[PDB]
């Protein structure tokens, strides 16, 4: 069983070392908190939160970094290396990369203004990476609500609250134009924009992402508070201002009878959202972890110990 006090004796300063690393990085890269939270999400959705995503290529297995959902998208790996080195110095061979990334995600959320809580710990590191599983398990922005629900259920998160609350991770961070081009100019081969996208916001997005323009250009997930972790993400959905298809579907899908009330509840109360986010985050962090003597305490998060 995972427990929040796992390192209280072996490395009581781990959370502080992680926080310091992120605070320092945020000065030069204001996007790092969002990036780190996302790394944890992509770690947990592939064989569980086992730091499998941090592994680099080997001649026996491919890195998850080349998955469709990670390639030219996932970022912040060197920052994780930095905090890992710092933690290894303070507490040699004690904190797993899986746990380190979980703490980093929570601290990132808190630093960005979100809730503060102690995450369950005791996870251990994978002995391999899973590229095919990552391509199969990571959801995509073009997924329908039924597909989003399927993706979450596939990894063990059955609750619509899990999906609606965790999607709140899009209250900050960036998204490439490439992922919304269809919504802006030709949605579902209709030759028309996605009707669930507010027409005024549509104009703004078209200006940021012109047809035949730079598909790698970045746009903010939350037009209200781009870098602050808050419940504004849901207020946007209520106004048809969710950035990607998967965001807006939580409020506009024909299958959203169960998610609409959740979106409203989170938009109406920061407390309700924050409580749900912590609850869902801990559930996601409890997805098929390696514990006890299973796996290792990886020394270099990029390679399995030898
Ligand atoms: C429900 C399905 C989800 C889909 C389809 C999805 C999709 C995406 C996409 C397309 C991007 C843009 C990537 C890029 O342009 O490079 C992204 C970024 C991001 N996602 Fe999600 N996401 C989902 C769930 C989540 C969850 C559960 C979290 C975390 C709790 C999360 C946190 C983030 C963050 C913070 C970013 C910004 C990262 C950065 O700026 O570096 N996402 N997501
Ligand atoms: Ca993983
Ligand atoms: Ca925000």
């Amino acid at each position: 069983q995972l427990t929040p006090t796992f390192y209280d004796n072996s490395c009581p300063n781990v959370s502080n070392i992680v926080r310091d690393t992120i605070v320092n990085e945020l000065r030069s890269d204001p996007r790092i908190a969002a990036s780190i939270l996302r790394l944890h999400f992509h770690d947990c959705f592939v064989n569980g939160c086992d730091a499998s995503i941090l592994l680099d290529n080997t001649t026996s297995f491919r890195t998850e970094k080349d998955a469709f959902g990670n390639a030219n998208s996932a970022r912040g790996f060197p920052v994780i290396d930095r905090m890992k080195a710092a933690v290894e110095s303070a507490c040699p061979r004690t904190v797993s990369c899986a746990d380190l990334l979980t703490i980093a995600a929570q601290q990132s959320v808190t630093l960005a203004g979100g809730p503060s809580w102690r995450v369950p710990l005791g996870r251990r590191d994978s002995l391999q990476a899973f590229l095919d599983l990552a391509n199969a398990n990571l959801p995509a922005p073009f997924f329908t609500l039924p597909q989003l629900k399927d993706s979450f259920r596939n990894v063990g998160l059955n609750r619509s609250s899990d999906l609606v609350a965790l999607s709140g991770g899009h209250t900050f961070g960036k998204n490439q134009c490439r992922f919304i081009m269809d919504r802006l100019y030709n949605f579902s081969n209709t030759g028309l924009p996605d009707p669930t996208l507010n027409t005024t916001y549509l104009q703004t997005l078209r200006g940021l992402c012109p047809l035949n323009g730079n598909l790698s250009a970045l746009v903010d997930f939350d037009l209200r508070t781009p870098t602050i972790f808050d419940n504004k993400y849901y207020v946007n959905l209520e106004e048809q201002k969710g950035l990607i298809q998967s965001d807006q579907e939580l409020f506009s899908s024909p299958n959203a009878t169960d998610t609409i009330p959740l979106v409203r509840s989170f938009a109406n109360s920061t407390q309700t959202f924050f409580n749900a986010f912590v609850e869902a985050m801990d559930r996601m962090g409890n997805i098929t972890p390696l514990t006890g003597t299973q796996g290792q305490i990886r020394l270099n998060c990029r390679v399995v110990n030898s």
